[PDB]
């Protein structure tokens, strides 16, 4: 600490006094400032392209309910179920002929696929497919049942008529059926070339309609699910790259300011490699047992790891982004996360340069000194939260509605310790007030015991653990 | 305390130092650790069987609305009410003929019951039953009314036609009717042998449809309620016990690790029987008046009573669980509570072994020293909560909706002191702004006075009583 | 204070030590204990009678929508509005003939009224009544309009046919109409003699159906409102007073225990009349200027005024209650408040006898010493709450929905400072995002400024004002 | 401070002692008191006129759905969309003929416009207008597409028949269409002369109905939007200004009490001009460096700037208000804000005269001394709030519903840090549990990380920063 002190003096300056103590320009700092205004614009200019490309996937699904399902209304997609025998027939037949008579009745200008896949042959594109147990004979009240699990794949195909059948001959064997599925495809031309302002892309759907019976109980859920798939196409349209060469040059400007940002922040951390061996030569281990590496973690540059973490995930989006043009990758998911997560790390990086004004120093530093004592209390409670979910996850599983699945129960109790959807979870049990009247006696004790523990006893400590950390640090 | 001290020294060790001070293995401890991973799997492997067996009870009820009720739509089951004279007829007749013409129109493969019960004879299975006052003659505006309570059980039965009537002759006497009920049964074969992967069970319903009039006011609620009943049946199906003998052997492994857990925890408490008489021989009652038995309650092993409480309720489920196979008991309720409650006591048992790290010692111990002062404040408030329900329980009883029943009001105010369903309870009165305008003047003062008392005055003490207990114990 | 001290010593005893210091029995106390178990049963035994007598008023209103309104469905009673010209006709005509053809089509056994009132004559019971401006002639785009306010009461009556017309000749003058109303009555026999178990009462409705146009804007709200009126009737039914003489004798037992309760509590306060003049003779005003009468308010018996307030309102219900039998009063409102409010004052009277255990003494007494400082802060805020309602009450009046009326806005902001119906009040403006786009710019600043003031700045003082009162009183 | 002290002594008196130390009447004060009772009545007497004049704009929009849209029901205005080819036709044709056959079928007494505007000619008033790409030819699966953006304005007009066509010849070219719009107008006479009690105004609508397709995806949203426009008209009606000259004279009384209020409050601040130069002559800058102008901001009259701000905005409403009579301005928006904002500043002006009672002095002054330390903490958090919106604003943009637009996300998170609409935002993702299953893995971490930061860590400091300011100021 004779000559190390002035060498370590530069290692904990402010940004402001160091500029006057040495005289080197804050471009090493202010590149962080401009890349805020870079990447935020990069997100929103991605955001106009994404928000269009999902509504095209969305609206064509909403449309295909109102073409291929008899008597569909909006809203409930689960209550739509066929009960009678003939409504299973009529929903099938009303789904078949719309596929047959499509371009005379539809608006949207679609085209048939002429497939060759594995639930297809060559020539046909639609396929309805019965599924039932091969070897079996069941009867109640004179009880005998063979439930030999073996499908009977009766994929009775049908071709489309193109240009200006025996599916009527159909039986279903309702005592034995498992499910009836219907596969086909349609091609389309997406036509949302407003914000691109030029060349669009050319998409391909695949529609499944399922008359499922995994219940054998007299109710058949009727569903529609799609997947959209994308490829490229040949255009005669005119004057593409006008402002559209400018976005590509702009993404270079995006990848300009991040490129040198990786270099200097590593070079700033490279100084730590040059200082960590000098400290050990404090009179050539005259003490020696200072070294325990957690005190060296303060000697490690702290929040510089955050900026370099933001920077790697930043360039991983823009590299992935320019695959929108002529690469087979067009899944906008991984562009959304990587340009979504990296923007979250940029804005929190400015916090480090916010804590040098003294009335900003002493407030966020409370979160630094509390989080050791926070994490140690937190493991006491999180046993009990997890230990309390597994009771209601099967006990109040089917009887309730919002305690059905795996992760929704983990949402439901944690939503209930703040005060939203609390009374409705009380009220939904009371239709079972006499029906399974023992279980309502348990659920009423289940929710009364719970929030009396977390809200009225635990979270009061969770205030007083943070109130202390502000209290100790201001004196 | 000469030789007692080292004998009592072992009585408040940590688990860790005792292993090195004597040298006996922590299998006495770690059986608690593995039975976490036992019973939690036992719950979820019960959970796949239960969640299927209620949806079969659920979906067949949802189906039987859409067969036996004219013009039923989903959602509201209470607003469905017949007002005219003939809609009482048409709903009956549309309920009758579906029972007659069932297997030609339904999917689900049911069978008739050919009953012999007390609202039955032998031969018929359906019975509609008028109910009215025997001796009476009423007339408004020339006022005379005999309301002699005496049923007229006119159970006009009807048989089913099985294999490839005068209920039309029916009058109801609408000025005198009480209610019209309809009883029948149906058998079924549950066919959810996916997760069993082999042999299913064979069920039996009983359906009641009630055209109730306990109002005599021109509206007839129409309802449907079932009960499911289970027995066994003879199977030709093949290769049952493949992985299904393995679950039975697994339940022995469940009842393995709990069996010895009862033994050793009692033996640990058996040491207390060997130490409680030695302490009294502290120089042969040289003091004597130490003994007041609450100080002996700390000398009582504290949380060991919790594990033995968890263990007895654990084996009471698995014994009850193996009655799924070939015992007449099949009510999954008491298996759900006992494998539900015992799992809640397991996870909280680990808390005891969590409080020996010193920053875990001093946080949950606050709840120990506060709960005396908590319980004493709590009896002051809970008089007022109960003393405030009984006002609104009949005053705002019929005028409101969510203040109707007994226990829902106890839910409603306690939901209202946190902040869910608060504004809607204000808003529902304002349709009675002129109609009974005095009562809305009371309800507006009812809810304004209330949360100004509990939220703004009482619960602030309920924070400051717990904040103190953290404050005193950290110095 | 020589001989006054022992005389004032009895004036602040506990209840417990005074029983041993003098030896007089606690029947003076325990009558408060038993009247808890009296009046609470009196409320609930009133509650079975009230909850039936409103559902009869309720269900007959719900029924008369489904008879007299064309195409009514449940739920919305405001959106039901006739737009076309002929749907005003068809709803009238479908309301007329149901009144004509009632007993052949209805269940409920009603009877016609044969009225003689002021919008009636003798002979007819139904009356439809046009209302329009007498002297006027309006025309847009060649603009001239006389809006002389003068009704034209064209009450075209019609009689009913009783026992086994020219309303068709009707024009309405749609350019000039104000509203069309329809009056009639029906009698009934309430038949809910289950919990009385004997003699019922005989009721009378009056139904108004209004085709209002206070808008002249092309939409006519269609409404139905009733009033129920009660009188008595002659019965042939048998064995009335079996357990029904027992309730009358029970109400004497109710008015037994309250009667002497007024006497002794006044006599306890009568001691204060005997002590207030003795204190002034403290050495014959040797000081004199002690007397300022607020220190005498502690010398006033404090919570004894509460019991006597509960007692007067208690007997005012039971006196009012026995008018159910044979008095013209049958309005259950004032029985509901007076047996509702008096029960609230009984349970809070027990609190006084709860604060002598020392860990109960020092907790509710905080509310005593804080409420001076509470009320003084409270007048600072309640200016601002009232000063903030009047902005949104007309500015966000019609544009919103839940800021419409007078007192609902006073509900709405106070519901919004806790956290229910908060986001929906934000979201409802965004349909006016472009339509009146200036006003949404104001509402977004209206709700952002507000809860940032009360929740984040004011209510934090409202915790710290109560936390102090617990803090000062425990040292 | 020799003679300045008594001169500055008057500068910080109370209002009460100054009245006795000099003897000048508090009319200088009490004009603030009466203008509370002035302007509040002025708001509400404006409020009766405004609340009528928007319902006339409201109800005629609600009516025109039920005339011009086939099969419209109430509630959802977005789900109403035509899917088939002919339902686009039938909704157009059912919109056309109602415009043709209006006065025989409607109630409301409208009149046609006989327009001459830019999407009009002279003679016709209705115009339907196709819009499609001029030069283009598209085809999927043999891919070629020309998307040359050029409208084809085929506004096929049509006249009305007035007094007692070839739009049938119509094709739409569905493969090429952009949108179909329909313009017309209607005049009306508002007839809500109840609270004016005399002369009404004469209005003019303009209705647009849009069959938009900015999607080209097989769904056409169908919408209706209006704008109301007002002018004046000639009346024969009688006895106008009875109480209506009295309101005009009352607005002078409103502008009376505000007029002198500007004068004296400025004159009170004019004293500051007479005192600010005297203080500098404190022994002719014997110190001099006191002067830093923030200490002079306390020497600036503080809350007097608030009253003069309220007063200027007060007269700007009433001047704007009397343009209701005979000026072309009739937009009630700017009267609503200026009579809405100025009332908010009046009631908060009374607060200054509330803080001289000593238990009122020391409570609101906490907000004065905290707000420096509040604002400095607040800029640390508001970076993170804004830095966290931009992630979810495009990532959870289309996948969610309530994260769609720009400013609703800013509402949504801030609604979520208090506890309303919290669980529903969790639950809406789980329909995408398998569909884009990666993104739900991100949203579940998005909302778990968030409120664990603001609610459980940040806002606890936000209590402890205000609790301190009450704590320091009371000692
Ligand atoms: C979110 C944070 C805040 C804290 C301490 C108040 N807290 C709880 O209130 C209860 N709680 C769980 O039992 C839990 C388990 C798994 C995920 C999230 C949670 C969860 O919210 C908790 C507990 C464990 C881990 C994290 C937390
Ligand atoms: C749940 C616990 C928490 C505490 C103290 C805050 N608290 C209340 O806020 C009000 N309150 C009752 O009047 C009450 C009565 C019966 C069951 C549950 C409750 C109930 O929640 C209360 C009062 C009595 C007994 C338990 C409690
Ligand atoms: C209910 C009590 C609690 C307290 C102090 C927190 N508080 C408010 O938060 C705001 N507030 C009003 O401006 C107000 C005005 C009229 C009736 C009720 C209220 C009302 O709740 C308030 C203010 C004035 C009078 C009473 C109260
Ligand atoms: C309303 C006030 C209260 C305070 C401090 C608790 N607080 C927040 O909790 C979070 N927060 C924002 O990130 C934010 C950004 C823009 C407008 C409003 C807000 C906003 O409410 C905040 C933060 C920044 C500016 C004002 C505020």
């Amino acid at each position: 600490e004779e000559d190390l002190r002035r060498r370590l003096k530069y290692f904990f300056m402010s940004p402001c006094d160091k500029f006057r103590a040495k005289g080197r320009k804050p471009c090493k700092l202010m590149l962080q400032v401009v890349k805020i205004l870079v990447v935020t614009v990069q997100l929103i200019l991605f955001g106009l392209s994404n928000q269009l490309a999902v509504t095209f996937r969305e609206e064509n699904t909403i449309a295909f309910r109102h073409l291929f399902l008899l008597g569909y209304s909006d809203g409930a997609d689960d209550t739509f179920a066929a009960y009678t025998r003939e409504q299973l027939y009529q929903a099938i037949f009303h789904a078949v002929d719309q596929y047959l008579a499509l371009p005379d009745v539809s608006l949207g200008r679609y085209a048939y696929v002429r497939g060759g896949g594995d639930p297809w042959t060559n020539g046909s594109g639609l396929a309805l497919c019965q599924r039932y147990y091969h070897r079996g004979h069941v009867d109640p009240a004179n009880d005998t049942f063979d439930i030999d699990p073996m499908v009977v794949t009766d994929c009775i195909q049908v071709d489309p008529p193109e240009r200006p059948s025996s599916y009527k001959n159909l039986t279903l064997k309702f005592h034995k059926l498992v499910n009836v599925t219907i596969h086909f495809r349609l091609k389309t031309i997406n036509l949302q070339s407003l914000i691109n302002n030029e060349i669009p892309d050319c998409y391909t759907f695949s529609v499944l309609i399922t008359f499922d019976n995994k219940a054998h109980s007299g109710r058949i859920p009727i569903s529609l699910e799609t997947q959209a798939h994308i490829q490229e196409c040949k255009h005669p349209s005119v004057f593409q790259h006008g402002d559209n060469s400018f976005r590509l040059l702009f993404d270079v400007v995006v990848i300009l300011t991040c490129s040198l940002s990786f270099l200097l922040c590593a070079r700033s951390l490279l100084r730590g490699f040059l200082l960590q061996n000098e400290f050990v030569g404090f009179m050539w281990r005259q003490r020696g047992r200072v070294i325990s590496l957690w005190e060296r973690l303060e000697f490690v540059n702290g929040w510089y790891i955050l900026l370099v973490t933001s920077d790697v995930l930043t360039i991983s989006g823009t590299i992935m982004k320019i695959g929108i043009e002529a690469k087979n990758l067009a899944s906008y998911d991984v562009c959304s996360i990587l340009l979504g997560t990296s923007t979250l790390l940029v804005w929190v990086g400015v916090i480090r340069y916010l804590t040098f004004f003294h009335n900003y120093n002493i407030l966020i530093a409370t979160l630094r000194v509390a989080l050791p004592s926070v994490m140690r209390f937190c493991c006491c409670v999180a046993v009990i939260y997890l230990g309390y979910c597994f009771c209601g996850w099967i006990v109040l599983g089917p009887y309730h509605v919002k305690f059905r699945s795996l992760s929704m129960v983990s949402e439901c109790l944690f939503s209930l310790i703040n005060g939203d959807d609390m009374f409705v979870t009380f009220a939904a049990m009371q239709a079972q007030q006499g029906r399974s009247s023992l279980v309502w006696l348990f659920s009423q004790l289940y929710l009364y015991s719970f929030i009396s523990l977390f809200i009225y006893m635990v979270l009061s400590l969770f205030i007083a653990l943070i109130t202390g950390a502000y209290d100790t640090i201001k004196h």
